[PDB]
């Protein structure tokens, strides 16, 4: 049975990936730092904002023997706030959750695949502001652009073991007036779900992606294709 | 039952969705100046960069009540010639075949669907040359970036109607020491096979993409990565 | 003294390059299908959608022993038509125009510059349609996403030659209540004007450029920033 | 006379800005956490403010700010120019020297950038900032998860705070150098066969010098680029058109 690390678990995409993959029979290491809304099914309570505890798990996983087949870093936090009230801190937070988290959970899952050679695959959780920007998301845009050129380069850095790494862009997506904005600034007139998502993800990690590394699938309804 | 027209269906990205969709029970129009690599399948000896018989096969189509809906433009050509000896009517021809036909096939099919209500779907095949040159291409990576701009500006004008299009960037694929300089350029140590496109087009076509349009999915082995 | 051809010439961009590079003792070729608005200047009245007509343009310079220098791309032209209403001929003539002409004419300065041992310079105007799509402008669109293709690629052709190939993607410039939706979509609350334009490609052709080639210099007062 | 800051300005394409930014007379604010390529110009009477600090360490940039306000000193333009750049697997980069590099190349800029345009929205000054990107913002390489991380993150640093702050007239652009010689990347130049794969991967057969890099800047700060936000200009020699 594969086994899948899924962080942002408790919420949004990364929980609508747990019951559907658990469905499925996979075998499931969900991380988030909350539980509330959380079978082979592992929860972990995680700051993943704290490096050392993302060390701890890894120790912990190897004492235990469980190591992952595929990683999906589905955990990100969003500012909404203006740039001049963005403090240093809240700046690093969001580096930390949306792309020191997911180098760090990337480089530890690839060290065990190199080690013993399985073919693992990689799916990080871009956004669209990843390649357009927007006001009040200085951190969030930063982020999510640094996060898509990671996917780049580890999908170079490992693709000779056969270990594949992408990203998804998800444009607005209905999780956890407004609606007329959101409708001029897509081509469709509808929502994003969860689960639009959860099959691109789907698609990502199977065997018919054998071909796919290094490689951003856009799931917008339009928004990037211009103004 | 869903008709799906597809143009470059003698041979390789095409030839293989032929027989893959005809066996998922679509009934297929394929199109192509070549047929003797080619059930309810109509075959077209049609030469796509003459594009008065692109009009009369659309009369030919209404008049047999068979308007496809849903479009895969996968004819293409690729010069390799040095830009100095590339003569005005092979880059013509080039951008008939890569840019123009699909344009023509594109609006002839969303008039009808506009028409008549459907929500059909388009799929373009570009490819890496769409969004890093090489030598001795200049057709070919000119028509191959403007099928996606073309590809996204379809996905604003027609989004409203729920007409989703979309684009897939292949890199080498095997169809109908160079092996080295191949690996060389990709981060994957394998071959891209037509099948690696055809499970894109599924995924594109299916409603498990209701919620993408205006994407291009790059499936290329690492290809347009990075050096 | 450094000869320059400009395509174009009659309005806009290309107009505005005439008068300065004059002044700045440039002998200049300006090239339009008009003249009305138009010292060692050479006008021609030419349609550059005319392929035949461009090869005798060359056959006159040759004679006259006037081989460009310098070449830009600035003559353009925008459909304003719904998709669906674009004929075939519209999209072929908006091709042969933005796309074609700037193949042609650049293949032959290239062509000369590479017998005669110059250190030739081109700069092609493209557009943020280049880069992001719009409705109603589907040939408009592809031939600038074209350019901007054929660009990159030319650049690798000839950089070994020692000859330069870039772009400029100009926003909104005022040339030959919407106010306000012009203002929504840049960060900026000004108008691009021509001198924003001819500024750029006074640096793009100087010898403080000799490192640029490929490179797309976008002018757009923030509109391809994000939304 | 204008007052312009720069980062990196003990080496390399920073040291550069300040020679060239002297030479035309701008009051300068250089930056960097090496001073000894600096010390004979701090001798001289030129209007040249030398600050040692480790931009990695926010703290010491908030002590930076509290230095120029008590000083009097508000730039009218920013250049964000230092950064670093690991040379290592992957898997032997480390957690700090990940952060480290983010830290740099990416949270530095952007809280140069904030304390700057935010003393300029207070005054109502019309202010220039300029990020040193990358190819690799662009284009991956091997070997390079922070610093193409992180030179990615910067273009989009860029295009967010061009946005952010157009109305006030703060233009914000990125420039994106391919292989410049500079103290940085001089190893490559001794080595005859990385200058070859260097002269592959590139169209012109030349190397880039800072001298490139400084124009360019100097183009991005004048009147003549009062149109241009959110840009992001690419100075590679080809480098990043194809493969
Ligand atoms: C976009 O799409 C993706 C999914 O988001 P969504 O739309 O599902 O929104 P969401 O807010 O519903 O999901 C994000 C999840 O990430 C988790 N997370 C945030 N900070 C964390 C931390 N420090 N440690 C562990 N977990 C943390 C949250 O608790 C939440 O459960 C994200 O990557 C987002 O940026
Ligand atoms: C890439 O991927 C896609 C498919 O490539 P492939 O690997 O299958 O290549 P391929 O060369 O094996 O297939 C290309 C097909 O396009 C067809 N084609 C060429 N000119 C045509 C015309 N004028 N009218 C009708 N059909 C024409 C060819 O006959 C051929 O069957 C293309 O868009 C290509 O550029
Ligand atoms: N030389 C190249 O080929 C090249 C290529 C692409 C991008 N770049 C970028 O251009 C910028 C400058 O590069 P360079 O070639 O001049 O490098 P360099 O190393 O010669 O100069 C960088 C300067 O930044 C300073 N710096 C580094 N960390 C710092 C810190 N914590 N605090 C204060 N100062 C610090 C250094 O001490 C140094 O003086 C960098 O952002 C680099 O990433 C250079």
């Amino acid at each position: 049975n594969k086994i899948i690390m899924i962080s942002g678990a408790n919420s949004g995409i990364g929980h609508a990936c747990i019951k559907y993959f658990l469905e499925k029979s996979f075998h499931v290491i969900a991380l988030d730092i909350n539980n509330n809304n959380l079978m082979p099914l592992k929860v972990v309570q995680i700051d993943l904002s704290n490096s050392e505890a993302i060390h701890n798990l890894f120790t912990q996983l190897d004492l235990e023997k469980l190591s992952p087949d595929i990683l999906i870093n589905a955990a990100g936090i969003r500012e909404i706030t203006p740039v001049l009230h963005l403090s240093d801190d809240m700046f690093k937070k969001v580096i930390d959750v949306n792309l020191v988290a997911p180098f760090i959970l990337s480089r530890e899952v690839a060290k065990r695949w190199c080690e013993s050679k399985i073919k693992g695959c990689i799916v990080n959780i871009a956004s669209v502001s990843g390649l357009m920007a927007e006001p009040e998301r200085a951190a969030y845009v930063a982020s999510k652009h640094a996060l898509i050129g990671l996917t780049k380069q580890m999908a170079m850095e490992f693709g000779k073991q056969n270990i594949r790494v992408n990203s998804i862009s998800p444009g607005v997506i209905r999780t956890e007036a407004l609606m007329s904005m959101i409708k001029s600034n897509q081509s469709l007139d509808t929502w994003g779900l969860p689960q639009d998502i959860v099959s691109c993800i789907e698609y990502l990690i199977s065997d018919q992606a054998r071909f796919i590394t290094g490689s951003n699938f856009v799931i917008d309804g339009g928004w990037t294709a211009g103004k």
